[PDB]
């Protein structure tokens, strides 16, 4: 059996975004991305940008720095309790970013007193817990390292009661992260991409910062440089994964294994993907042209945590 391949129309949203990644929509419908590879004096100076969907014009929302050390923001999720962005930063860890450009560095150390690792991708479950991958070594002012060769990448859970808890470690550059929910809305599986090994790993979610039953969930095709990066679910719990270096987005079924479909990209290096709320439109960031694109998927995306109601009774 061959994996079926579709090639839908990709439309340019914006361009000239150094290391375009972390697409996200806020509670007002505003579109945001990150530009991690922006530099000042040969030093990290990554930016969080807002983009007008009609024109493609860019507004620099936040240029985060802690004690003179610039950030490398990679992955974003919007909160539901307030219109604020949770941003995983490779130099600064987890950040909470306001629309006025002010930001708060969440953790310099974890719950056990260990020094915080630089983060890349984050994902909310419906209970409010933020699951985060950390492929980098220690946060600034430590020297920047990434676990591309040796296994020191970690997984974190920022719980609802504000605890930064390391839930697993010994990953070789952990990348994209997503939560599989059951039909009733209960968090069921935590899917974690491991980039160079071309594998997706899964956990069973038992509760806040509680993961068990670690196993191989899916396989990423290709022997190219790179692998799985940004990823998210559609409404049927199909996982769509940006496969950096393959010119493809992989489509997995709810139970994983081998991809059931491949989406051909007009570029080599998709970095991340995010649905526009209540639509079939996926916004894809990529590193070949350092640009943002959009295409229509077969169905709506999975309801995002920022769309849900904190005081809703259903």
């Amino acid at each position: 059996m061959e994996i079926p391949v579709i090639e839908p129309l990709f439309t340019k949203v914006t361009e000239d975004i150094p290391g375009a990644a972390g697409p996200v929509f806020d509670k007002n419908g505003d579109f945001y991305i990150v530009a991690p590879y922006v530099e000042v004096n040969g030093k990290p100076a990554g930016e969080i940008l807002r983009i007008d969907l009609k024109t493609g014009k860019k507004t620099v929302i936040c240029k985060p720095e802690v004690n003179g050390y610039g950030g490398i923001p990679i992955g974003c999720q919007c909160d539901r309790d307030a219109n604020q962005l949770f941003v995983a930063d490779m130099r600064l860890g987890l950040l909470v970013v306001q629309t006025d450009g002010t930001f708060e560095e969440i953790a310099k150390k974890d719950s056990e007193g260990r020094r915080m690792q630089g983060c890349a991708y984050c994902a909310f479950d419906y209970e409010g817990n933020l699951w985060i991958t950390a492929p980098a070594g220690e946060v600034a002012p430590a020297d920047f390292t990434i676990s591309l060769q040796e296994k020191f990448g970690s997984i974190y859970c920022f719980t609802t009661d504000g605890q930064m808890i390391q839930v697993d470690t010994a990953f070789q550059a952990p990348a994209g992260i997503a939560v599989r929910h059951m039909n009733d809305g209960r968090p069921y599986q935590l899917i974690v991409a491991e980039q160079p090994t071309k594998k997706l790993w899964s956990y069973d979610i038992k509760g806040p910062a509680k993961i068990e039953n670690k196993k191989v969930w899916g396989h990423i095709p290709g022997t190219h440089k790179g692998g799985a990066a940004g990823m998210d679910f559609d409404e049927d719990n199909n996982l769509l994964v940006a496969n950096w270096g393959s010119s493809h987005i992989e489509v997995f079924g709810p139970d994983g294994g081998q991809p059931k479909m491949r989406i051909r990209c007009p570029f080599e290096k998709p970095s991340a993907l995010h649905f526009k709320p209540q639509t079939k439109t996926i916004f894809v960031t990529e590193h070949e042209n350092n640009a943002v694109w959009k295409f229509e998927w077969q169905r709506n995306g999975k309801k995002q945590y920022c769309e849900t109601l904190k005081f809703g009774i259903f």
